[PDB]
């Protein structure tokens, strides 16, 4: 079997961290997202493996995928369909999106014994969505309608496919599109009509990571079902631990330290004296947390720094990021109601009643430092000592004010 993973977005709803790093590379724990994915694969006996990319990503996916083929997507266009407009198949192959998260690989392994044109569909509470499933008297695939705003099922297209070649076929009579995007979706509703497309429906747990919020979403689930409690790292006298703490190699965490599990530490951390870990800290690499820092249900990614005086709670925070000494993010409105966020440029509500920032990656805030909930700090911003960031702060801007 051929996979195919397309991971040619934009990108853009999941800024500011992919300011500097494509989606696919989003850490989950301590490995990024497409590193799931190639390993779920393999796991089915997938071993051809090919990413489809943009031309912008080209490089830095051949420097971090070691036996994995690259192939940049056609630049005169774009979709999920204009990606597989670079597929190089006869015969099958599975196709996945590049920014899911699936538990299990059982799904697939089944999917792809299969001689028929195959989709999994998961049951999500908020099919509008999300492409929602119209399952014919059999149960193989009626249609499915793109987003609608009534929910005629809640089975969605999870969004891996198992097709054969006569996908290229509806590929070319799919006049598209109503966004620009040439889809996919759009030329399985043509074949369905032909060809059965049976429907398999995937029980374990799904996520796309579409909204940077997603990122907590999906390293809290890793934690707490990927991982176990362990320490293969140094610990000193006087620190307290509770629940479920990995503490990673090399990682070295000083008395006085309080840690309340589920907390993932990862290497090379240096964690202390007198730090707080809460519930839900992932530090996926490398980190610096000092003393008075407490930081809770949040993702701080690799060699990032919160050496002083710090709360960070519900925030993703990425690479290479140092806190000046008295940053604070604050995770609730005055008002206590879900937190926005501009994602592409549209205000929408998180779901989230505490939820505190996005902060990009080789940020440095001054001392002293107040982010607003809910505020994105683009990649390389530096943040005047005292200022008070209460809008969005761009890709490599200076803030004062």
């Amino acid at each position: 079997m051929k996979a195919f993973i397309l991971a040619a977005g934009s990108g853009e709803r999941l800024e500011p961290i992919t300011h500097t790093r494509p989606k696919a590379f989003v850490p989950i724990l301590s490995k990024p997202l497409i590193e799931y994915q190639i390993e779920y694969l393999r796991k089915c006996g997938i071993r051809d493996i090919t990413v489809i990319v943009s031309s912008k990503n080209k490089e830095y996916f051949e420097k971090k995928l070691k036996e994995i083929s690259i192939v940049t997507q056609k630049d005169d266009i774009k979709g999920t369909g204009a990606a597989i407009l670079s597929a190089k198949f006869n015969d099958e192959a599975l196709i996945i999106y590049g920014d899911l998260f699936f538990s299990n690989e059982k799904e697939i392994c089944n999917i792809i014994t299969l001689k028929e044109n195959a989709i999994i569909g998961v049951k999500v509470s908020n099919p509008k969505d999300y492409g929602v499933l119209v399952l014919d008297n059999q149960n193989n695939l009626s249609k499915i309608i793109e987003k609608p705003e009534i929910p005629p099922s809640n089975l969605i297209n999870a969004g891996i496919y198992k097709l054969n070649s006569d996908i290229f076929t509806y590929l070319d009579k799919i006049s598209i599109s109503e966004r620009g995007e040439l889809e996919l979706t759009d030329a399985i509703n043509l074949m369905a009509k032909d060809h059965r497309v049976k429907v398999i429906e995937y029980e374990g747990y799904w996520m796309d990571i579409g909204k940077p919020w997603n990122i907590i979403d999906v390293n809290k689930w890793a934690l707490d079902n990927l991982v176990f409690s362990q320490n293969l790292g140094n610990v000193e006298d006087n620190v307290k631990i509770k629940g479920k703490v990995i503490i990673e190699e090399d990682a070295e965490i000083k008395s006085g330290t309080y840690i309340e599990g589920p907390v993932y530490i990862g290497k090379g951390s240096e964690i202390g004296p007198n730090s707080y870990l809460r519930p839900y800290t992932i530090l996926v690499e490398k980190n610096k947390i000092g003393a008075s820092v407490e930081v809770k249900e949040s993702v701080i990614m690799e060699g990032s720094k919160i050496p002083h005086l710090s709360y960070v709670g519900d925030s993703v925070i990425a690479e290479d990021v140092n806190f000046g000494a008295g940053t604070l993010i604050a995770n609730l409105r005055f008002d206590e109601k879900e937190v926005k966020v501009n994602v592409k440029g549209k205000r929408i509500s998180s779901g989230r009643r505490k939820l505190g920032a996005f902060i990009g990656g080789h940020v440095r805030t001054g001392i002293n430092v107040t982010i607003l909930p809910g505020v994105k700090i683009g990649a390389y911003a530096r943040i005047y000592p005292g200022a008070v960031v209460n809008r969005d702060v761009g890709y490599g801007e200076f803030f004062k004010v």
